[PDB]
């Protein structure tokens, strides 16, 4: 599924995203925007050989297991096919252990080199909420 960027920043607030560990809305949305376009079924290899999944391309190597990825973990507990469906679901509580890592956001490279220090809350602009 691709979302719109007001569907999606529905979506992300009724899951509890919105100030998760401190991150608003926006950022959220502006993540999902440069990982995947906001498209649940973006994939992309690593060079390492893990793959990213998702409107959040979350990897294989720490957080879901594709079948493919020798010696890593899935700490998320789950099929990495599961962070395509059309149900961000998975995606959201992948997210939210995620984000509370340590790194925060800066989990995300586009995030990091995207979003941080711009205005996010753009992302969000015009959207029913
Ligand atoms: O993604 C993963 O791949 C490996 C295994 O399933 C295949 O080598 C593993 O243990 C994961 O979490
Ligand atoms: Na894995």
């Amino acid at each position: 599924k691709v979302f719109g960027r007001c569907e999606l920043a529905a979506a992300m607030k009724r899951h509890g995203l919105d100030n998760y560990r401190g991150y608003s809305l926006g950022n959220w949305v502006c993540a999902a925007k440069f990982e995947s376009n906001f498209n649940t079924q973006a994939t992309n290899r690593n060079t390492d050989g893990s793959t990213d999944y998702g409107i959040l391309q979350i990897n294989s190597r720490w957080w879901c297991n594709d079948g493919r990825t020798p010696g890593s973990r899935n700490l998320c507990n789950i099929p990495c096919s599961a962070l395509l469906s059309s149900d961000i679901t998975a995606s959201v509580n992948c997210a939210k252990k995620i984000v509370s890592d340590g790194n925060g956001m800066n989990a995300w490279v586009a995030w990091r080199n995207r979003c941080k220090g711009t205005d996010v809350q753009a992302w969000i602009r015009g959207c029913r909420l």
